[PDB]
């Protein structure tokens, strides 16, 4: 039925979302659980010294990352029908409410309980090691590692994931705004998409659907905090400096 | 099994309707007009206070404030009732009863609060009155500020246009919550909002049959009212650092 229009619109997303993320979750879990694709360890100083001051080293990759990122998911943006030809003022709005949401989400494809892929999969960095940088870099890991957890329990794969996320950039609660009403068509027609999805790829999760929409409320908390942490790092660390991209993206 | 999840829809509705008073049909039936008193500045609050008969006159602000929280005592005592009708729920473990309670009320408080809401204004005492929304941010900092994000939701939420047999379901899915903090037995409780959603699903194809994602729309103002309830905290506490002992006990929250 119009079903077939929907199947078609998952697999176009699918399609761009591996066009647009160089690391999908099959690859991750992939090298989370063989010998051609094994990773570099960093659990401590020295196997951190021995992978390439030190938790400002870490925080500025991690800047680096965050940028690449970005630009990543501003590229896959672009090929969800409709995006492009919203207002450019709301494109703009779009990406920076979207981008933390969208990086936590697939940042979890990438963790398991006990650490968390970097650099393409060639290294793997623990949980504990993060969570003992000086305070309170020793901090900003801990909650992003919590929803991984429960995130991942949805056993989510990367087609599911493709329209996650195109639902999750186009919000139309965003501050500021002008246009509500068409992104919030887009919206619908992504939501649809993704049921449909869930339905067919996981048949046997009961309410699914529910469940994935829920898990924004985590999402959502989980920017606040972060954004606390850099605010408390803007008046003591006052010789660092965050990269204008992200600037761009915390103004407001 | 399509028929079972009617039968809990209509039940989870006769429940409601026995536990709260003012149903939204009602609220609104009172804001269109089919007649209550108005408070829309100093005066008529003063005459309000001698007309209609008010249960916690014991600032101002102090004054409008403490009648909110003596509703809010209230309306806890209904939801209360309430989820003890939610199949299920009384077969609960007892702490986790307490906890899906304790961590429930106040996001059930701002969704109901909702169906005594427009964009000007909010039905009090059991809709007696009519309290202006521009006379609520008239009052003094903090106070001004306490009101708006609950209407600033309403707007947002009353736009989708729920009914009271709509609501019921939606009330019972988030009692059922379990990612409370504290839950012991997860798993029945999941279960049960697993029960709860999918008759929500049905109910909402069938009531609202032009409205095509309205269950997803619906399930993303979830988390707008935990947001809401998080923010809401946040000036709560400031607030017992304004005022200032049986009384305190009874309004502990
Ligand atoms: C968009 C927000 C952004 N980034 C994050 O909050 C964040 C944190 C850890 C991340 C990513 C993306 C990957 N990881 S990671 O756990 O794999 C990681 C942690 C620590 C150092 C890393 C260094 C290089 C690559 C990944 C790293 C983003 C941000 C904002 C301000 C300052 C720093 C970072």
């Amino acid at each position: 039925p119009e079903s077939a229009d929907l199947r078609a619109l998952a697999k176009h997303l699918y399609d761009s979302y591996i066009k647009s993320f160089p690391l999908t979750k099959a690859k991750a879990r992939a090298i989370l659980t063989t010998t051609d694709k094994s990773p570099f360890v960093i659990y401590d100083m020295n196997s951190l010294m021995m992978g390439e001051e030190v938790a400002i080293r870490i925080f500025q990759g991690c800047q680096f990352r965050s940028v690449e990122a970005v630009q990543e998911i501003t590229e896959y943006a672009k090929s969800i029908p409709g995006f492009v030809n919203l207002d450019l003022n709301d494109q703009v709005t779009l990406l920076k409410y979207g981008v933390h949401e969208i990086i936590y989400t697939m940042l979890a494809s990438l963790m398991n309980k006990d650490g968390v892929l970097i650099s393409e999969g060639q290294g793997f960095m623990t949980r504990e090691f993060l969570k003992s940088l000086r305070k309170p870099f020793g901090d900003f890991m801990e909650p992003k590692f919590e929803f991984a957890v429960k995130f991942n329990a949805l056993e989510l794969d990367d087609s599911d994931l493709a329209i996650f996320i195109a639902v999750i950039i186009l919000s139309g609660d965003r501050p500021g705004l002008l246009n509500v009403k068409p992104i919030e068509d887009i919206q619908d027609n992504l939501l649809q998409a993704l049921e449909l999805q869930l339905k067919l790829n996981h048949p046997e999760s009961s309410q699914l659907f529910a469940k994935l929409l829920q898990k924004m409320t985590d999402l959502r908390q989980i920017v606040t905090e972060h954004v606390q942490l850099l605010q408390v790092i803007k008046k003591t660390e006052t010789d660092m400096s965050l990269h204008p991209l992200l600037q761009e993206i915390y103004k407001d």
